């Protein structure tokens, strides 16, 4: 068995302290081990992000504009969680695909069947006015050409919507398929437990102070680094059994999940962080129908 | 006579401490009092900007990419000034219009007859590589639609060229002709002596540290402010005779010119800042054929 003792898990990209040459043979390995693992991946990251905003006092009273939300099954859990905590939030879920019917019938959640373009963003901005906007983007087109186009749309989302905070899908194109250098908003590169086995995707979390917008250039050399750091994390780290982690499941991803979940606010009072987390995890898995 | 005593002049937009309701009748007033005043305006601002870069040690060894350079008569003075100071610089002047023949025959200056588009910027970036680039933009299309398009081109200039510093033409569209909010690079809003009588134009000076690019949103309310602060500066301030300014010319613009020129480096040693400035001004006016 592949055992190890860890203090904490890697929460952000910058923490990854080692790298490995990407082995293309990894692409043929099993990408997922849990049913609805993708909803789980999204749920934890977004619970993590939104709890932070709550902590900074910027969630309550906001309208969460989630673009690329469908099916959005896990979103029903997020909505219930904050709704039950007394946080006042309006959700606007926009995708050209259809949402899970469990999202219907909630006055606080508006489902829109539209593929957004810059012009549409302008109209919803004029229509949301003057509410404070929290943007979450998970739009998906593959090619580096597709990615760049997505990143370009996401930056137009921030410039038109002018949100107070944002969570953006972020996977750097592969160096061997480099097309051109580009800019992404500055933010924390949140790592994702339960991402596919060899995924290099993270979520870019940003909070917007002032009227400034800070971007950061991404070059092919950055792309080489992303590839090697993420390959190391996936191949080595995520394959560790954290034996000094006293928890029903000691696999790295649960250890990593524990650290995100410990930051979540509950109404119920618990005697230990461990009890809260077990509770939140049980709750999350039951909701998603994960054994 | 309209007299006053001033400590220093307003060097940056942010210093303007008062405002006036823009009077549209000002548009019918004499825009210029000196021959070749526009070359003078550009020369001082660019001498000011480039001297700063020299002071920060980032001029020497750079390639100055000046887009919207034609005719560029005053540019010959700038080139000679740094060339004679021993600073090593290559100039690349690009405009679809023709340059003043005084710019020909200098190995350190390349004249290009091309209207730049994003693609061309990409090719000159690949061709300048790996030199450090200093961008100066003075491109001109009028309409707010024209302006926005210019500002959009200028931001693509910075993103593709990825310069170490930049001077950009910057005049905020009028609030009554607002089309949409937009982003300009963050920088110092350098005020311009000898600008037309009621011009609201300034130069955006920026130095790029790290791989980050900071932008700033400009709204209609910002546009209202720009209009009133600049109107106050033009109507009131620029019309003052700074009587406690002991100089052959005490008009505000010469007082303002003095402060930019005092920052310029000369080979000749002078006993007072006043002697250096008189010298630089005499020199500049002789070069431009201004009496
Ligand atoms: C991590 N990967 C994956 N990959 C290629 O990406 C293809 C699709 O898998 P993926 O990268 O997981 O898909 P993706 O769109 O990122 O979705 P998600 O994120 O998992 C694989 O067949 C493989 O050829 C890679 N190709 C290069 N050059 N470098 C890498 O680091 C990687
Ligand atoms: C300063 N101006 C000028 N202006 C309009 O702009 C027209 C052209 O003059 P200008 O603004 O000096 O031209 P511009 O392109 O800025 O060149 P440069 O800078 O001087 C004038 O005829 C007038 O109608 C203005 N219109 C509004 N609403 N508000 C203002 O503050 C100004
Ligand atoms: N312009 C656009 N506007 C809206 N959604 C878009 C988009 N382009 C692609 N997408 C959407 O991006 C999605 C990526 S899959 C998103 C999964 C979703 N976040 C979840 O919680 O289940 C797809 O549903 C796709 O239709
Ligand atoms: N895409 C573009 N590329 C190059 N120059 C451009 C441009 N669009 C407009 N311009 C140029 O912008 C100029 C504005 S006038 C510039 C004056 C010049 N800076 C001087 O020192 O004399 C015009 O010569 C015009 O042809």
């Amino acid at each position: 068995m592949d055992v190890v003792s860890l203090d904490k898990p890697f929460m952000y990209f910058e923490e990854i302290d080692n790298e490995l040459d990407y082995e293309p043979e990894s692409a043929n390995e099993v990408a997922k081990k849990l049913p609805y693992q993708g909803q789980l991946k999204l749920l934890l990251g977004e619970l993590f992000f939104l709890s932070k905003l709550q902590r900074h006092g910027i969630l309550d009273g906001a309208t969460v504009v989630y673009i690329g939300s469908a099916p959005g099954t896990h979103i029903r859990y997020l909505r219930d969680h904050f709704y039950n905590l007394g946080v006042i939030i309006k959700w606007m879920l926009i995708d050209g695909r259809h949402h899970d019917p469990i999202l219907n019938g909630l006055r606080d959640v508006t489902l829109v069947t539209r593929f957004v373009d810059e012009e549409y963003l302008r109209s919803i901005k004029k229509q949301l006015h003057p509410s404070k906007i929290i943007l979450i983007s998970d739009v998906r087109s593959p090619s580096t050409a597709d990615l760049l186009s997505n990143y370009a749309l996401q930056n137009v989302m921030i410039s038109i919507l002018n949100p107070v905070a944002s969570s953006l899908k972020w996977r750097c194109p592969f160096p061997d398929q480099w097309i051109k250098d580009f800019y992404i908003p500055h933010g924390n590169k949140m790592l994702q437990p339960f991402a596919p086995s060899y995924s290099a995707e993270m979520r870019l979390l940003s909070i917007y102070t002032g009227e400034n917008m800070r971007l950061t250039r991404v070059t092919k050399s950055d792309a080489v680094n992303y590839e090697k750091k993420m390959y190391y994390l996936n191949k080595i780290v995520r394959n560790k059994v954290v034996v000094n982690f006293d928890y029903p499941n000691q696999e790295y991803d649960y250890f990593h999940m524990y650290f995100m979940l410990r930051t979540v606010y509950c109404n119920k009072t618990f005697p230990t962080t461990k009890a809260k987390v077990l509770f939140l995890q049980q709750s999350i898995f039951r909701f998603l129908n994960i054994p």
